[PDB]
C-alpha cells in the first residue's frame, strides 16, 4: 500500500505545516502537525478542557463506531518549546492520504498548554520519530508509520515541504519526479529516538564549504534551523547589521538586508537553503528589524534541522531494519 497527502503552511511564515488526517468511522478529518521529532499522535477532543479549546476541530470518540478506549492508559508530553499536553488513549482507524491503519493509538487531550489553545489551525500532532519516544503509560504505543510499515510497498516516508507553498508527505514510495539529481543517503542513529544523522559541513553564501561533522536531527515539527554557535555566528557575520539580541531571543537583522544562502552537507552532496528561506519577518508588527531563521542550538542540547533546512530538500525517512535518511535537491 501507499499514501500521499498534501501538507500546507499554517501562516505566511511557514511556522508549521498541517496535513488532513481521517480518524474514526465515519471519518472525522482533523488537521495535524506531522512531527518527525516526536512519537505521539494526539488530538484536541471532546474530552479537552473546554476553556482550552479555541477554534480547533475536535475528535469525538463516542461518535466513532471503531473507537476503543485503552483501559487505564494515560499520556503526557512536553516539547522543546515548553508546550505540553496530556490525556487518555483510544485506538481507532486512522487514514492519511489513502493509507489506512486500523487500531492506531489516538491520544485524546484532556489538557493542552496555552500555545496549543492559541493556535486555531493545529488540531493535534502526528509523531513520526521512533516509537521508543512514545509517552503512553503503562504500555508505550506505536507511531502511525511503525504500524503502517509492514503493509507499505517500501518501508519509507518522504517529506517535501514547500517554501510559502503546499508540499507533500508520501508513505510507501519515492516519487522520482519530485526532486532533481540523485538522492544521497546517510546513516541514522536511533539511540535517542530521533532521525539523528551527521551533516558533513556547511557553507555561507558563496563561501567555500567547510568540512566538519554536525550531529543533528531531521525535525519537521521545528520551524527553524538550530546549529552550533560557531556556525551560526559565521552565517550572521555576513549580514550587515545582524546581531544576537537577548531581549528578542536570537539573531535579528535589518528587514532590508539581502540574506546569503546557507549550505549543509549530506555526505559528498550539498543542500542549498536560499537566503529568502531564512527571513522570518518583522520581530513585531511594523518593525524594521527581522527575525532570523538560523539560530544557535546552544542550550537546546541538540542540533535541529527543522523546516528551514528540510523545505530546501526532498527528504526520505527510510525505516528499513537499519534506518537511513536521504536528501535530494529539488
Amino acid at each position: 500500500s501507499t499514501g500521499s497527502a498534501t501538507t500546507t503552511p499554517i501562516d505566511s511564515l511557514d511556522d508549521a505545516y498541517i496535513t488532513p488526517v481521517q480518524i474514526g468511522t465515519p471519518a472525522q478529518t482533523l488537521n495535524l502537525d506531522f512531527d518527525t521529532g516526536s512519537s505521539d499522535l494526539w488530538v484536541f477532543s471532546s474530552e479537552t478542557t473546554a476553556s482550552e479549546v479555541d477554534g480547533q476541530t475536535i475528535y469525538t470518540p463516542s461518535k466513532s463506531t471503531t473507537a476503543k478506549l485503552l483501559s487505564g492508559a494515560t499520556w503526557s508530553i512536553s516539547y522543546g518549546d515548553g508546550s505540553s499536553s496530556s490525556g487518555d488513549v483510544y485506538t481507532d482507524t486512522v487514514s492519511v492520504g489513502g493509507l489506512t491503519v486500523t487500531g492506531q493509538a489516538v491520544e485524546s487531550a484532556k489538557k493542552v498548554s496555552s500555545s496549543f489553545t492559541e493556535d486555531s489551525t493545529i488540531d493535534g500532532l502526528l509523531g513520526l520519530a521512533f516509537s521508543t519516544l512514545n509517552t503512553v503509560s503503562p504500555t508505550q504505543q506505536k507511531t502511525f508509520f511503525d504500524n503502517a510499515k509492514a503493509s507499505l510497498d517500501s518501508p519509507v516516508f518522504t517529506a517535501d515541504l514547500g517554501y510559502h507553498a503546499p508540499g507533500t508527505y508520501n508513505f510507501g514510495f519515492i516519487d522520482t519526479t519530485a526532486y532533481t539529481g540523485s538522492i544521497t543517503y546517510t546513516a541514522v542513529s536511533t539511540k535517542q529516538g530521533f532521525w539523528e544523522w551527521t551533516s558533513t559541513g556547511y557553507a555561507v553564501g558563496s563561501g567555500t564549504f567547510k568540512s566538519t561533522s554536525i550531529d543533528g536531527i531531521a525535525d519537521t515539527g521545528t520551524t527553524l534551523l538550530y546549529l552550533p554557535a560557531t556556525v551560526v555566528s559565521a552565517y550572521w557575520a555576513q549580514v550587515s547589521g545582524a546581531k544576537s539580541s537577548s531581549s528578542v531571543g536570537g539573531y535579528v537583522f535589518p528587514c532590508s538586508a539581502t540574506l546569503p544562502s546557507f549550505t549543509f552537507g549530506v555526505g559528498s552532496a550539498r543542500i542549498v537553503i536560499p537566503g529568502d528561506y531564512i527571513d522570518f519577518g518583522p520581530i513585531s508588527t511594523g518593525s524594521s528589524s527581522c527575525f532570523g531563521g538560523i539560530q544557535s542550538s546552544a542550550g537546546i542540547g541538540i542540533n535541529i534541522f527543522g523546516d528551514v533546512a528540510l523545505k530546501a530538500a526532498f527528504v526520505v525517512f527510510n525505516g528499513a531494519t537499519t534506518p537511513t535518511l536521504g536528501f535530494a535537491s529539488k
